[PDB]
């Protein structure tokens, strides 16, 4: 997914769920893409929903 736009320095608190290769359920694409920028860009998405 694009995370261009990141990192955010606040997410905001939508829930709309989506699982890491790290096998964490992200509370939604903000936190994600800020986790993805923080990993170095070694995290990817597994797929969007719940892990
Ligand atoms: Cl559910």
């Amino acid at each position: 997914v694009d995370c261009s736009e990141y990192p955010k320095p606040a997410c905001t608190l939508e829930y709309r769920p989506l699982c890491g290769s790290d096998n964490k359920t992200y509370g939604n694409k903000c936190n994600f893409c800020n986790a993805v920028v923080e990993s170095n860009g070694t995290l990817t998405l597994s797929h969007f929903g719940k892990c």
